[PDB]
């Protein structure tokens, strides 16, 4: 499924994303913008450790969730990286509130320092009446 701006900010809003370990709404989307364009069964597979990101925050396996053929890798999110291309992002978010809780917090995506950090998100959620 590919989100519509609006759309997305509320389903997040309901999901409780919204200031979520001090991170505002407007964050989490502009880190889905930037990871997937807001495409839940986006993957990018990364030759050199045999990892891939999964989702629409484009979650990466050598680390949060099991896909089986991913050489040494731990699933800290305890999940089957298969949850993370469902339609329903219930269980992605709850995997991205996981990922915050390490020491990183949203920095632990390097598209989020590159696109979203130091500037104004606002309009990710300007109108979206959240
Ligand atoms: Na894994």
């Amino acid at each position: 499924k590919v989100f519509e701006r609006c759309e997305l900010a509320r389903t997040l809003k309901r999901l409780g994303m919204d200031g979520y370990r001090g991170i505002s709404l407007a964050n989490w989307m502009c880190l889905a913008k930037w990871e997937s364009g807001y495409n839940t069964r986006a993957t990018n597979y990364n030759a050199g450790d045999g990892s891939t990101d999964y989702g629409i925050f484009q979650i990466n396996s050598r680390y949060w969730c099991n896909d089986g053929k991913t050489p040494g890798a731990v699933n800290a999110c305890h999940l089957s990286c298969s949850a993370l291309l469902q339609d329903n992002i219930a269980d992605a978010v709850a995997c991205a509130k996981r990922v915050v809780r390490d020491p990183q917090g949203i920095r632990a995506w390097v598209a989020w320092r590159n696109r979203c950090q130091n500037r104004d998100v606002r309009q990710y959620v300007q109108g979206c009446g959240v």
